[PDB]
């Protein structure tokens, strides 16, 4: 049984649960939900991998969003159906800027739309920008853990190979609208590279939801293209305590 | 061991294939791959999952895409790279169109770029058209199989929802540009809505890569009546057999 | 006497023809009405002259679109009107990839969409695609006289010279958006140039018209001419009507 | 001989010619051109018919544009080749204003370019104006005349049915961008539509090229010589 | 008051049908004094208006400040108390190396590299000038004997990146305007200002006219009153 | 002395070291803001942009006027960047599009709508016109310290007031195709609030290394009126700035 079309999920499923924490990895949802109290998996349909725990007594839903807006889209939709209102994504990421390490945390306030998915919610010209709220609570839990942060704008790409400038590829070119354009987005101040997060804050912010976005850096794009955690889970979970 | 970032696979691992079959669902992955000789699983990350089987002897591979342009994107770059040289995407699809019923088989020749990959490689005047072997040899297994088949444009969507003008939602609005939109594809004679194919056919027909689309009607937009789990499995099912035929002639 | 408004033409004169061929110029009408039944001349009006002629018993209409798309659209609208429901363009053309050579025939899937008037059929999304049973049966034409043939997209611009990234010109300028756009298309797989194919494509997948195109390479500007020309014209043509017996 | 690739022109053909009266359609060319001084055929090649005749002593080019902009942008393209540098449209036109009648003369400042070609020259924020030297010399000539003139903007389409918002065609529908564009156009303020002048006009602006156009009303789908004279009259004082 | 910005009444302007609109403030006494029996009606925010007579006929000058957005304020405020004229006064630099300081730019017509533009139309729609203000200024520039040039002005939301200019803060110019000069320049483009295009925009397609002149104070290549004394002069032809 | 930028007469020694600066829109208000803090002395007044010093905690701080719209804010932010300012707190007055937002409330701007032009001469439409964290946490932390009604969010920021706000009161009576609905639209995003600066503010300042904080007053609330009839956001501005010194 469920009440929704890919999840798996009922609402009775979710035992009141009011926060979702959105992975992108399927196989990370059981070791987040493993760091709160009585974690019970729920369901696992394509990408979309949910467990159910409690945070200080409260319900708690950590559910996968699999690679990309598109099936971001689907999950927030839909656990919105079931009565999510607040959605935190923890995610891996690639640092543009020289002066941010790998393992370093990065705190999203809003991302640059180099996706598709949030058209379907706002025009252009709507910002793809965080909650007030999950941004102050995440950046709050990055002190209580102890982790070198970073705040600032994301680039969201609908691709992890040319939206992202990489060159490592089996044609090793880059569309004229992406060339230089890493450089580019450096010499704005973007922190970082990923995949969901204009998605997400776009379909949040124009929807009447909360979200926010904090990410682990797992390589730095001045050095090196292809890669080569825990300080960042550690903060989502310890954000998602305040937010509830 | 692995040659690429994402699937976790090597160049041996293929044994020299150069065609995959590439569904959504990582799921239908082993059921596909059990039409073929002698299946084995390669591997499973994420949302990928790679079979390889043997057809007429030869080595292919089957991996899923997840949903949308974007997995899709990771997967057939780095299949490319492993050194396949021809995709055909299987799916599942809403008809939009009236005449078009449950249980028939569409096969897409270029598609409506509602997406957002498809301009990270080529800009949008580019059409997402598939290859014509692909689309000849999806045709041609129709007529061996024996389905009621369309052949024409999709309408290939970043979203499930707003952008195939859904308005069951928890909003239950629709931003403006999607506002009208299905009535104004169905005029235009689009057939359906899916959300991988703009992606795939454009990254394809840019960067010398063949590439087919086939998938089943699960239901229709403009029907009363929903179909249950069964009747789709049925129609999933012959969809995956024409497929299957199609690669064999590509080969 | 006229149903229409610029073809000068009646449902009367295409005697039940449900199938058109397309070329440019009106001064390859009748050459490719020759190679049919009982052809015989319409009418000509501005850039399009028609003719008609007979394939297996059935009327078929070979009708100019004059340059581009805007004349194109006045064309295939009006043939439309009066009964057509498949068109078949057959053009000339220069290719853009090293190895089209000279005497090959291309079969255009689909089109880049560097026109405006396809613009006024369904937005730049939408895809200037070819009918399958039309590509499908030039193809099979092509095969059966043993072309050489390569099938893919076509770059179909509203202008000879900047859109095809020329600087012979008065000017020697081309505009931010089509410099470097040679280069682009040819490494996108692109085969060619020419001026009126996003139109039909466009118009006619949108409208529920079959469209397919053809054309003869009669030079390559990346390989660096008049015998040539008139051969390679008589094979793309001999094509397109071997095409159009398939269709009808 | 020819030393452009579609018009099959020398240079020494146009004699020292500077300045093109175009004209749409190639059956119109010679009846321009016998409004002045020694007028010859010089070549017709497609929707390309030109002549050469006389204004006060100066040659004088009149050569056909065919349908739409691509096939214009080619003519001005290799007339500008062979040393043309003033351009001067002459058309016949429908109008949107009823307050315009069948007889009136409207001389075009600038159009709204809903057309590709022009897209080739300049991008869009750029305008498809006028000469001012070319549209003074025709409103003068106007009314010198004594026509009845309308100065203002034109609507160029790359369409004649859907980008004029017509619906009587075979599908009977028109895309979302031009549903509802005429009132809209009306309510601007534009004169009327045509097919050529975005184009010309861009093309012009953004290379040197002085352009113009008057369009003689034929038409008025909101109601239920003379134009030939004005142009002619025109190239005169642009001489 | 009658409306939100200017704090002005239709009984403060008399009758006007005619404004002056120089963008500064500090300017608009400047020019009213050069006309009959000047008064100051109000002063707010970057809106300075005063009243004037010229041939016993009042006018208004009114600044717009600097940009599109103020200047859409000042058109729509005067617009709605009866204002159907609108000419422009601007200091001007130049991108075209034979424009000297000194000279005279009168503008036919904006590339619209400005935002408030398409409130009013859309990007296809030209940022025209009105034939008959045009044909004004250029007589009144004939008139005193000034050095005019008749073209094309860019008309930019920004002074600094939009205008390619490097010398500033960053030191960047985003991808969209990098090279832009040197594009402008061979498409003959006269000047930059950051006006023009929202002012004539939004007049051209509402009904009122609109035009505007410049006096050239530097040119990035290489008389303010001689352009005030031809915009009073054309004012005297149009009212 | 020779002014060090072209438009505000302003040179370095003027800003006597300061680094943030307050920015209303009416030259008019400057003054005002001025006089709440110490030592407020007048520094110079061309076209739109009026500029004084002050003093708070012993610490220099601008306010300078930057005109109605992206076009002259994008002077004043510029110059004052190259005369050394870092941080940037505009203070405005807004229209409400949503219909319990009282005249009077407090609005801070998390990021904007990008109804304007100049914001594109920045940064392309798809970078967002986000304020500076520090920024926005100084201004909701001042305003719950003095118990202001507050309301913090999105703003859609426009180059007009009148069509791109969709006003229909108006001469034409006309608003563009692109604007046709758009309130409604905006209202169901739970955009807050109209204004005519931020875009441009926030577009420049983030994709420059510069820190942008927006705050306004409610004038008018738009579900009921178009024109309004006829100072907790300065109180407000004042005490971020403090807090970001």
């Amino acid at each position: 049984k469920s009440d929704v079309f890919h999840l798996g999920l009922t609402k009775n499923d979710l035992q009141g649960a009011q926060l979702a924490i959105v992975p992108g990895d399927p196989e990370r949802v059981e070791k987040i939900a493993a760091l709160m109290d009585k974690p019970v998996k729920l369901a696992s349909h394509r990408e979309f991998t949910s467990w159910r725990a409690e945070l200080d007594g409260k319900a708690v839903i950590v559910c996968s969003t699999g690679i990309g807006g598109p099936s971001t889209s689907i999950a927030v939709e839909e656990l919105a159906q079931l009565g999510i209102r607040t959605f935190l994504r923890i995610g891996t990421t690639g640092a543009i800027q020289p002066h941010i390490n790998v393992g370093d945390v990065l705190v999203t306030t809003a991302s640059v739309r180099l996706d598709g998915a949030s058209l379907h919610f706002a025009p252009m010209e709507f910002p793809a920008v965080a909650d007030f709220a999950c941004t102050t609570a995440l950046v709050e839990a990055a002190k209580s853990i102890g982790a070198t942060t970073h705040v600032g704008v994301t680039a969201s790409s609908d691709t992890f190979y040319p939206g992202q400038e990489r060159y490592d590829t089996y044609s090793g070119r880059v569309v004229r609208r992406f060339k230089g354009s890493m450089e580019e987005w450096q010499a704005m101040g973007v922190m970082n590279y990923e995949m969901e997060s204009a998605t997400l804050l776009t379909m949040c912010a124009s929807q009447g939801l909360r979200a926010g976005m904090v990410a682990g850096v797992i390589v730095n794009r001045t050095q090196q293209e292809i890669p080569n955690e825990s300080h960042a889970v550690k903060i989502v979970v310890e954000a998602a305590r305040r937010l509830l």
